[PDB]
């Protein structure tokens, strides 16, 4: 149930880690610093 004609075009950056909005990745690059660079999901081993 949806037309699929108009809507909010995605032309910006949005940090989901903390929940913020930015202009372009060029700005998010400096913001990522505050966050972690590597987030390995070690707490979740595979299974059958
Ligand atoms: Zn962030």
């Amino acid at each position: 149930g949806s037309s699929g004609s108009s809507g909010r075009t995605r032309k910006q950056v949005a940090c989901e880690i903390c929940g913020k909005i930015f202009r372009d990745v060029y700005h998010l690059n400096r913001h990522k610093l505050s966050h972690s660079g590597e987030k390995p999901y070690s707490s979740g081993p595979s299974s059958g």
